[PDB]
């Protein structure tokens, strides 16, 4: 069953610590065996409910959180916490959890007036474990502020869906798809945020990115990676559509990882080159639109390069191969070097087909014995 969550004692006067009214309100909806805890207008003051794995407010299987719309319902953490916060809002370690989110609700991580690591949201089973929360749905949501992740999906998480959400001024990457699996990221929006609008890493795969937007943020635009331990390569993940503009590093970053598609996206005025193909295998840049980058270094609109990690995790040295880049417009600024340009470090089999190349200090330059163009 459905409750309101002021009928388990939660204020919403931007004062009182409205956490334990709003877990009970959880709790009885998880007895009930599900449903839908409500939030009217206003502004829930939470304390942390612990040691950092518990977070603020907890989720168990068949609970969602609602409220009444971005900018009205606004969850924010108490003026002076100061610890680690692994979730605002969040489901339980080792807690294979199932059918659970939020929807229409802001939640303000409150940095400013606040110490420790806090992540807005944070769901996942066990990190290096067998086994997966699961279908999972957030739906107009708002996370800001938070000194950390702005939304944390963990691992692992079956059959995710956050769409139409706004992600902005938190102090780590704005959205994170830490192994997500059969998941999907649609018409989301992080700005602002201190490192990374999106960040794709550890393994996740079959995952769809449609219409997102990274603009304005302290690195890359969104970024897929391996991450910093020698677990499984991000693969077979589609990006299509979308704008990544004016953020400081890349507008797409591919570092270790393979499968990957980008297409039918608008990528300009980011610091270093619009795309950025960093030791990964058989990625596909199909029918972009990239232009006027390298904003802030004499940077190629497209760079394609290997990644040496012999002295790494892996040991291993990523050769760039099989890079398919069909179809695309790309016009740079003063800045950028070339259209597409590979680096002599061991990258091959590249296909140029069909692209567009204006104003650049020079179209194209390829090295790898294999890599070849078609028309250009
Ligand atoms: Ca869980
Ligand atoms: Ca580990
Ligand atoms: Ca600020």
């Amino acid at each position: 069953m459905d409750y309101n969550v002021k009928d388990f004692g939660a204020l919403g006067d931007g004062v009182s610590d409205d956490r334990a009214s709003i877990q009970a309100a959880i709790d009885a909806a998880y007895a009930a065996g599900g449903g839908t805890v409500y939030l009217p207008a206003g502004e829930y003051r939470v304390s942390a409910a612990g040691e950092p794995g518990d977070g603020c407010l907890m989720l168990k299987d068949g609970v969602y959180l609602a409220g009444a719309g971005m900018g009205e319902t606004v969850i924010k953490l108490i003026d002076g916490s100061d610890q680690k916060i692994t979730g605002m809002v969040r489901s339980a370690y080792g807690e294979e959890t199932s059918n659970f989110g939020m929807r229409d609700l802001t939640l303000d991580g409150n940095r400013d007036n606040t110490s420790g690591k806090v992540d807005g949201w944070f769901n996942g089973y066990i990190p290096g474990g067998d086994g997966a929360d699961r279908d999972v749905t957030i739906e107009r949501v708002e996370v800001r502020e938070m000194s950390g992740y702005g939304f944390d999906p963990h691992e692992q998480t079956i059959n995710l869906t956050i769409r139409d959400s706004v992600a902005h001024d938190n102090g780590l990457d704005g959205f994170v798809a830490d192994y997500l699996v059969d998941s999907v990221f649609e018409n989301n929006v992080a700005y602002a945020n201190d490192r990374h609008g999106f960040n794709v890493v550890t393994s996740t795969h079959d995952f769809v990115m449609t219409n997102n937007v990274a603009y304005g943020n302290g690195s890359s635009g969104l970024v897929v990676q391996r991450g910093l331990e020698d677990l499984a390569l991000p693969s077979n993940i589609l990006i299509d559509g979308g704008a990544y503009y004016d953020n400081a590093r890349e507008g797409v970053l591919l570092k270790m990882t393979s499968d990957i598609t980008l297409q039918n996206a608008d990528i300009h005025g980011n610091g270093s080159s619009g795309v950025r193909v960093y030791g990964a295998q058989d990625v596909q840049i199909l029918d972009n639109q990239i232009h006027d980058n390298a904003q802030a270094a004499a940077v190629p609109e497209v760079l394609l390069q290997s990644f040496d990690d012999t002295a790494g995790a892996s040991g291993t040295y990523y050769t760039t191969l099989n890079t398919r880049i069909e179809g695309n417009t790309i016009s740079g600024s003063a800045n950028s070097t070339y259209g597409i340009q590979e680096r002599n470090d061991g990258t091959d089999y590249s296909s140029l087909i069909d692209n567009d190349i204006a104003g650049v200090q020079q179209p194209i330059q390829l090295y790898g014995p294999h890599s070849t163009v078609s028309g250009e």
